[PDB]
DNA sequence: GCGGACTGCTTACC
């Protein structure tokens, strides 16, 4: 096989390489990298090196790295440019890897662990280590299996060895429901003190040494409490046992520490979470993840964690276990390692680096100019700057019975490479007349042998711009992925409607790969199919969506952080002139195409003069078309599916034609490049045929609901709600309150205001029952300690801190109470007045049950009546009043009725 | 006593 690095280090005039040879064995190799770097040269001095501007250059090898940087620091004193390459690590992989990597997995050591540190004073700061390491499991991805090193004794409590029969068994066996497919790959190794664990632990790890390192958490917890544990213990020197090198590097934030092992790529499951599941979670513990990403249930232990060892040390280990099976069943699901690893060796980076978009594109620019043996520009200094964005329409507040939106394939990445917009594809400039002169096709045609963007710049047309290039091939990949993605959303609709007739009989899920349209065959049969194989088949289904969802969306968040990157100084291709001519096309393009398709839908229809887009964001535009539906008139429909149908012919036979001419017509006035304006239909949305349901509404910008029965090509069997910046979507709102505020939602879009007003009389009814976690708030913890004035609220103390505050001062005291983490999240309740906490709310660490403590005494305090107002009733009301309904019937003179 | 303007903070949408 080709050979393919691990991890890659700089330690002083050495590079260390961790690599997978020839022959599949993993090496370390020590070199004494001698690394180039450019300087300008004069026309007439020969050479072979030229910057992506032109101009020559000559190449100065040195001796060393150490080296190379004076020269860099020289050249600055000097005040002259100096080119190439300066992050070295990057132009050893480049010069050592001059192919495109294809890497074996199964190769790549890839550990999951967790740490269990029993503490009675609190949570146990990793940077002081004062409590023993109890438990540690580690998942090795080459071994699969799962290492248990399990401390009986402590000076916190002697225990018995954990049981693998006990941990089988059922919970309702008084097991701990320890996954059947994990119990035969448990090496469980107990130790009679702390000192032998930690010393077999590391003898372990040199065995074994992790090359993608993870877990939950194990970047600001596990890893610095493992390393200053047996720092305290065993002193520095084998503390550095965990470095493969031999290295470690401890980054201070008072204390915070998070040490860096060199020679091993740490990615913390939660920042890849955090980053790549574009989710936004009231929680991050592993418990609330798991839940929400498994559906498994909350892992349930009797008393306090900080007695769980102590009491029920079976269970204790069991659930160690399972919080790191946990992660893997995440990972099995979402595939960010597998995403870490394939954009890390794409890009020629450390596997870490893929968090940084920036330091990601770097290379693969970087190695992209260096195939044509091109010179990248020093990286300069640059003032922050604010600089425009996208357009967003202002709509009409209003509800919107029919609509249908369509929305530009990757919008800003489309732009680059239409203009072609890079750093040394710049050709020049214009004299700009204002915005909308472009959008209505008034002023003058920019350039007549350049490529234009409507903030002023031309770009040359022939060449190729390494920035279009290289967004060119990414997006590519992109597109790939997310026709899986959409073929296993389509794939998953068929199944859902054969689950409305599932044949009775005993069969087995057909094999299928759900990445593409089901076959005719294929289809035949899975309405042949049982529930139990169908429920199988449209949950490997969604299993195949998800998974391609991963790798496309992240693929796209790549390429648009490419765009974001020519807005940040730090990136090497830094330009307020790119960001900018991206932008401002970027806005024109959008009303531009809202005037082409206003215009459009006048004529087809009759109609003129009419608004027919209702609203538009950056890209998008909702098309009101409640009167293409009326041309043909309601009666002429057999059923809902009839007109969506009918929409869904219409968008795609009609309507995007006309957007293609129109946007092809933009690209001659702009002289662009090539056309890459490709404006797709993605979503039909409207009320139920002959119910008394509005379709949709909006309340403003970036705030609306949509009864949506088609996206992007797929037909849902029952119709999903597309709801966006309402509160049912923010992580602030209570559980509770989103899904009731969503049923209302569904109710209004779907069945009419009488069905609206009838839950919520029930809801205001029944609401005082719900548990007092589901109508919580939850916000983010900032600054705590800033409106922190003697346990008390300072000036402008927000709402949840004032939470905080109440918090603390009802704890104080309770060393083993749960202390509220800075810029974590908590849970948020408003207290009647009169209660014994002094202030009109309280708040606690999201993801948890307030203690014990207090917690009865915040269930009898709570002000249901303040919940329901503020953040179910007000939220209602804004609903409600854009879509011109009532949620409450409304007085009348038939009062005087019986 | 408090509504309106403004600010800080939060978390949405692209
Ligand atoms: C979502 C998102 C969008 N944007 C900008 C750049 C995007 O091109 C533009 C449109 O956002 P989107 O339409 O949401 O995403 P996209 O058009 O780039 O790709 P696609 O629609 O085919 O899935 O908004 C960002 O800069 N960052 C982001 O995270
Ligand atoms: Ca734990
Ligand atoms: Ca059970
Ligand atoms: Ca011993
Ligand atoms: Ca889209
Ligand atoms: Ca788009
Ligand atoms: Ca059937
Ligand atoms: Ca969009
Ligand atoms: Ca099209
Ligand atoms: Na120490
Ligand atoms: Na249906």
């Amino acid at each position: 096989m080709k050979e393919f690095y691990l991890t890659v280090e700089q330690i002083g005039d050495s590079i260390f390489e961790r690599y997978i040879d020839s022959n599949g064995r993993e090496r370390t190799r020590e070199v004494e990298y001698k690394p180039s770097l450019f300087a300008h040269c004069p026309e007439s001095q020969a050479t072979k090196y030229f910057d992506i501007y032109g101009k020559p250059c000559t190449r100065k090898l040195f001796a060393n790295m150490r080296d190379a940087s004076q020269w860099i620091k020289r050249m600055e004193d000097i005040g002259l440019e100096a080119l190439g390459m300066d992050d070295f690590k990057l132009a050893y992989l480049s010069d050592t890897y001059n192919y495109e990597i294809k890497y074996d997995h199964t190769k790549i050591r890839v550990a999951n662990f967790d740490i269990e540190v029993t503490s009675p004073d609190g949570f146990p700061e990793p940077s002081q280590a004062k409590h023993p390491i109890d438990a540690i499991t580690h998942y090795d991805s080459i071994d699969d299996r799962f290492y248990v090193f399990d401390l009986l004794n402590s000076p916190y409590g002697n225990v018995e060895e954990w049981s693998i029969e006990i941990a089988a068994k059922l919970q309702e066996q008084g097991g701990d429901e320890v996954p059947s497919e994990i119990i035969d790959k448990i090496i469980y190794m107990p130790f009679d003190n702390e000192k032998e664990l930690l010393m077999e632990y590391l003898n372990f790890w040199q065995q074994k040494t992790p090359v993608i390192l993870t877990g939950w958490n194990v970047e600001s917890f596990a890893i610095p409490y493992v390393y200053n544990r047996i720092k305290n213990i065993f002193g520095e020197s084998t503390a550095k046992r965990l470095s493969p090198h031999r290295k470690t590097r401890v980054k201070v934030i008072e204390s915070r520490e998070i040490i860096t092992l060199f020679g091993i790529s740490v990615l913390d499951y939660i920042d890849l979470y955090k980053k790549f599941s574009f989710t936004n979670q009231p929680s991050y513990s592993l418990d609330y993840i798991s839940e929400f990403e498994l559906n498994v249930g909350k892992l349930k232990y009797d008393g306090p964690i900080s007695k769980l060892r102590e009491s029920n040390h079976q269970r204790y280990i069991s659930y160690n276990i399972i919080a790191v099976y946990r992660v893997l069943q995440i990972d099995a699901k979402r595939q960010f390692i597998n995403l870490s690893l394939d954009m890390g060796y794409y890009a020629k980076i450390q596997i870490q680096s893929v968090f940084s978009p920036i330091k990601t594109w770097d290379a693969i620019i970087f190695n992209s100019l260096k195939e044509q043996n091109k010179v990248i520009p020093q990286g300069r200094s640059h003032p922050v700057q604010p600089y425009p964005g996208a357009f967003v329409k202002e709509p009409i507040p209003n509800r919107y019975k029919y609509v249908m939106s369509f929305d530009l394939t990757s919008f800003y990445p489309s732009i680059i490479r239409q203009v072609n917009i890079s750093p040394e594809t710049i050709a020049g400039t214009f004299k700009v007349a204002p915005l909308h002169d472009y959008i209505n096709a008034v002023a003058e045609r920019p350039s007549d042998v350049y490529s234009c963007s409507p903030n002023g710049m031309m770009y040359y047309k022939d060449r190729d711009g390494v920035v279009p290039t290289e967004i060119t091939k990414v997006f590519n990949q992109r597109k790939e992925h997310k026709g899986y993605m959409l073929a296993a959303q389509r794939n998953g609709e068929i199944i859902k409607e054969a689950l409305h007739n599932p044949n009775l009989s005993v069969d087995e899920p057909l094999d299928v790969d759900y990445r593409f349209d089901f076959s005719d065959e294929i289809k035949e049969k899975i309405k042949k199919l049982s529930a139990k194989s169908l429920n199988e088949m449209l949950f490997r289904a969604q299993r195949t969506e998800v998974a391609g969802m991963t790798a496309q969306i992240n693929r796209k968040l790549l390429i648009n952080s490419l765009y974001g990157a020519l807005g940040n100084v730090w990136f090497r291709y830094y330009d307020l002139r790119n960001a900018t001519a991206i932008t401002t096309f970027g806005q024109m393009a959008l009303q531009w195409i809202e005037r082409k398709v206003n215009e459009y839908l006048n004529e087809v229809c009759g109609t003129e003069g009419e608004a027919f887009v209702l609203y538009g964001d950056t890209d998008s535009i909702y098309v009101s078309a409640d009167k293409i539906i009326d041309k043909v008139g309601e009666s002429k429909f057999r059923d809902t599916n009839h007109w969506v149908d009918f929409l869904d012919k219409f968008a795609r036979e009609r309507m995007e034609p006309a957007i293609d001419r129109g946007f092809r017509e933009m690209c001659e006035y702009m002289n662009n490049k090539q056309h890459l304006m490709f404006m797709d239909r993605e979503a039909i949305a409207g009320p139920p045929l002959g119910s008394k349901g509005i379709g949709g509404f909006w309340t403003g910008k970036k705030r609306y609901a949509l009864n949506v029965w088609d996206m992007e090509g797929t037909r849902y069997a029952e119709p999903k709600l597309k709801i966006m910046g309402l509160e049912t979507q923010k992580s602030s709102t209570p559980k509770a309150v989103q899904k009731a505020l969503k049923e209302c939602i569904r109710r209004m879009l779907q069945e009419g205001e009488e069905s609206l007003q009838e839950y919520f009389k029930e809801f205001e009814k029944e609401f005082r029952q719900l548990n007092y976690i589901s109508i919580a708030s939850v916000s983010s913890a900032n600054n705590i300690a800033k409106y922190d004035v003697g346990g008390f609220p300072g000036p402008k103390c927000p709402f949840h801190i004032r939470g905080i505050l109440t918090y603390n001062r009802a704890i104080k005291g309770n060393i083993d109470a749960p202390q509220v983490v800075e810029g974590e999240k908590v849970y948020v309740l408003p207290l009647r007045e009169g209660n014994p906490f002094g202030d009109k709310c309280i708040a606690w660490p999201s993801g948890t049950e307030i203690t014990d403590l207090i917690k009865d005494d915040v269930l009898h305090w709570m002000d249901y009546t303040v919940l329901l107002e503020k953040t179910f009733i007000k939220p209602l009301e804004g609903f409600t009043s854009a879509a011109k309904l009532d949620y409450e019937k409304k007085a009348s003179l038939f009062d005087m009725f019986d």
